[PDB]
């Protein structure tokens, strides 16, 4: 009974196989067949390549040794090498052209989700080339999806030596019959097979995967579109910035490149961006997923005014001051979405680009109170219910598990009616005590929000709604301004509070405004439609936030 | 009696004054005198410029309004503007050319160190230009050195209106007679003077500063070279990465750009890089100042083997994996210096560039035990004293204040003899119980190390020395390798343990090796010679680590 799956890198997890460059280069340079491949493997276990793969020498130390071997092979074959022939050039092109074999990684991901222990066993080198980063990046993306990465140059052993296979079994803590071994080289499969492991000679991915699903009894081939990579809270880098003596802000940080500050809505967490964090980091960005003031590990002072937009924005500026960031791209959802438009309005020098999910830019009406403006919309009734301190806190904190399960639902899953909330007496009047689990969330994900909300509760989060007059007065100072920095508005078809039509007049204030739209998407955009959110944000970031 | 100093930005803290572009552009374009200056101030308090400075409109909204004013002024003067005349072009050039007035900032720094409350009061705009970052960066560098920054566009008030001066007094919590007000515009000084404040019309910095020192009774002019900016632990972003279930690594993070990982020595802290952190962040780097395993907020497991170079290096690789960093430039001092050469040897794909302070790259002697090799040098005796678990811990933890005060000393301040330590019985046998404070450190700085060492003590730190045989066996695997990635070796003339001559044969292993050298520098390089360390590292980073 199989419990582990082992994959090679070259020709298995990454395509095209770097070994294949030698065959094509020979064919392009009209060189004799197998000349480059024979000079590469010249000397066998005592040769320059085995020394490289064992970690005795580095790639740059190997280049002149392979050049000698190529000259020796051309001398014997009675042929001449071209005038400007370069092994570094050939290898640089072979490595940079090699990409992740997405369907193989998907199959590995599926086997791990199903309880398998997964590992990458590869014959590789210590790369000290000027362009080593390309390969470094490839390995980083791949490695994080496996339980183990065994590299020949790090263990001082090489395939097909039987020692690396016993090392693999020991690392795995599994007997050979419990292991599937995927490799594109038949000579490297023999020892695993000879040990008793299930082996798959990988030629085309499709057949390899067909052989894989047959031996595992798990569907891997032509299975549905997987959700993007999520975040395990314990594996993240956690950052803490004191913005004021009583106020500290917490954030999760991943990636390198231009700073992308993610601002969640109500009643959420940095974890609301769980499906965007690994994707924006992989796309070339330094993501900073905030716990906004009043939430999770961020401070939650009790006073209402600590949560007005003026104070929240000043503290986000200080957060950048203390981190040594002159700018950041600001991406907000819901209450975070409103915060980001005001960051762009009051601090454009600090905002590289601004993006909002669901929340339109809504300019203050100087001829009307916000309480009047709220009353004009029946869908906004819950905001009046949120006004009296203590009332919504007591109902939302009574059963944390019920609160998040009732709230975090897809458009066809609604168990809550946000209309006539005040007259009913509460948010959960004709709502189930034990709501069903939404298809958007797992029990574990809901429990992370429950755990987060145990520290400060709902006072701080609800205080974001308790500054209408203060926010209105502050917003009126910006009534003659326009948003002229790069800006993205993303609407969600099925958000029944923040309806797409609420964003219709945004171009009057933001003329160069770019847009995105998500159909069959409810209020909880990031977890409802993570794949499309990632696609819209990444495309916009690369074009406008550089 | 003066207690506060207020400085304007344009023409005072930053030169050349942006107002001066209008005069030079007129002169370059052979335009009538004062034409650009008159169109800029056109309409006075009701004009486009006052609206800009009050925050009613943004800079990009202002550009076409200034263009109208310029056309109106040319129409009256009966002159024509050039065919490709652009206010955006003129202003972009004026802003980017404007730099910090270093001697004025130094005087502000000196007044604050002497107990003054300092502030920047400036007439400024909301900058939404594509090139706003240049100005954002300028303000970030400057603002962090003052208690307050009052910007006209944020307070909705402008100089010379008397309201901004009463707002300043209220922000300051000082009466007018306690305030020095520095401004390059006489019209903007009048209200401060009329209120009773000491005022200085700033023309040339030298005279302004001469007037400043006379009224303050504090030497500001031609005073010694100041130490680089240091770090206040409470104002930093603190990062936490779990690398293994029992091991968490702590770091301080500042700046944006290529990742620079700083690795301290024994018995130190991230705080040993206090003078390098703000300088490398200002030079365009994302600094990650580590608390190495066994130190400060990083985990300190008790077992000896948790501190061998193989485990320490693997955990630094994981630290990069979890932060989403494919590479980092690795800069080490002392034990951190040794760790970084081994990072370059075993993980060149993860190391962008490598730099060491004092620690040479020393390749393992396969024909000798490290215990034998240590005994060959009388200056290395303390390492044998460090071997027996508990002995050096008990002596180093007995009096934390004494330990750091005795250790952290300049070359002419030595109170400790590291020779014949074993025979004497300890590290502090003929050492004072109450050592004098070194000129390199303050009492507050020593107390930060005392506080840090109260958590785990010296077991973890001392365990770095207790893996000689293990480190030796591991290092022998790299005996055929060369360091071919960018590398910097920095020697300190007066380091009597890690003598510059110990680095003499490094080019045999690292042929492209670059060097730096610091004279009159002891073991504690970063705090001994911070200015020269910053100059050497910054110059090397910009040339080799890009
Ligand atoms: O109220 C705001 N968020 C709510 C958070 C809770 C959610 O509850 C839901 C959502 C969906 C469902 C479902 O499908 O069953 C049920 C309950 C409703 C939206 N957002 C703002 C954002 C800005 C600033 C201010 C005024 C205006 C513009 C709306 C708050
Ligand atoms: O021992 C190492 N650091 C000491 C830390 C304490 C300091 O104590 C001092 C220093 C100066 C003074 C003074 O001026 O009074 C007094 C005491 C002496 C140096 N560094 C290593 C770094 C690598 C790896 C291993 C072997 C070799 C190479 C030396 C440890």
């Amino acid at each position: 009974t199989l419990r582990a799956a082992v994959f090679d890198l070259d020709g298995v997890l990454a395509l095209p196989a770097v070994f294949g460059v030698l065959g094509r280069t020979e064919e392009a340079l009209a060189l004799p067949r197998g000349l480059l491949n024979d000079a590469f493997q010249k000397g066998g276990p005592e040769g320059a390549t085995t020394r490289l793969m064992k970690g005795e020498i580095t790639l740059s130390q190997w280049i002149p040794l392979m050049e000698e071997n190529c000259r020796k092979c051309s001398e014997t074959a009675k042929v001449c090498l071209p005038k400007n022939f370069s092994i570094k050039e050939i290898f640089d092109k072979a490595i940079s052209a090699r990409k992740i074999n997405r369907p193989m990684l998907q199959a590995a991901l599926m086997l791990r989700k199903k309880g398998f222990t997964t590992a990458i066993l590869t014959n590789t080198w210590l790369d000290d080339r000027a362009e080593r980063d390309g390969l470094a990046q490839l390995m980083c993306e791949l490695k994080m999806h496996f339980d183990f990465l065994i590299e020949s140059c790090q263990v001082g052993m090489v395939k097909p030596e039987p020692q690396i296979y016993k090392f693999l079994l020991d690392t795995l803590k599994a007997s050979p019959s419990e292991v599937v071994f995927l490799d594109d080289i038949g000579a490297n499969l023999k020892p695993a097979r000879d040990l008793g492991m299930v082996t798959i000679l990988v030629q085309d991915t499709d057949t390899a995967l067909k052989e894989l699903e047959k031996v595992t009894g798990i569907q891997l081939l032509n299975t549905p579109a997987p959700l993007p990579t999520s975040c395990n809270p314990s594996d993240m880098s956690h950052g803490y910035v004191t913005v004021k003596p009583r106020v500290r802000l917490h954030f999760v940080e991943l990636g390198s490149g231009p700073a992308v500050c993610l601002c969640h809505g109500f009643p959420e967490s940095w974890y609301s961006w769980r499906y965007q964090i690994p994707a924006l980091a992989q796309a070339g960005y330094r993501v900073l997923a905030m716990d906004m003031k009043g939430y999770g590990e961020s401070s939650a002072p009790p006073e209402i005014e600590e949560y007005c937009m003026e104070v929240l924005c000043k503290e986000m500026v200080t957060f950048l001051d203390k981190l040594g960031l002159s700018q950041a791209v600001f991406i907000g959802h819901d209450w975070g979405g409103m915060l980001v438009w005001y960051m762009a309005l009051f601090y454009p020098e600090r905002v590289r680009a601004v993006a909002s999910l669901n929340t339109p830019f809504i300019p203050a009406n100087p001829n009307m109170s916000p309480l009047e403006s709220i009353k004009a919309n029946p869908v906004f009734d819950y905001q009046l219910y949120f006004q009296e301190p203590g009332v919504a806190e007591a109902e939302l904190e009574q059963n944390l598990s019920r609160t998040f399960k009732s709230l975090f639902r897809a458009s066809d899953e609604s168990v809550l009616s946000m209309h006539k909330v005040c007259e009913a007496g509460g948010l959960f009047v004709n709502s189930p005590e034990e709501p069903s689990l939404s298809r958007m969330v797992t029990e574990e994900e809901i429990q992370f929000y429950v755990q987060q909300f145990k520290k400060s509760g709902f006072r701080g989060p609800l205080n974001w709604y308790r500054n209408m007059e203060r926010n209105w007065k502050w917003a009126c100072k910006s009534l003659g301004r326009k948003i002229l920095i790069p800006a993205l508005m993303v609407t969600a078809e099925k958000d029944f509070v923040l309806v797409p039509q609420m964003s219709q007049h945004m171009e009057d204030w933001i003329p160069h405004l770019k847009r995105g739209h998500i159909e069959d998407c409810g209020h909880w955009t990031q977890m409802d439609k993570p794949t499309e959110v990632n696609q819209i944000l990444i495309k916009w970031l690369d074009s406008d936030a550089r």
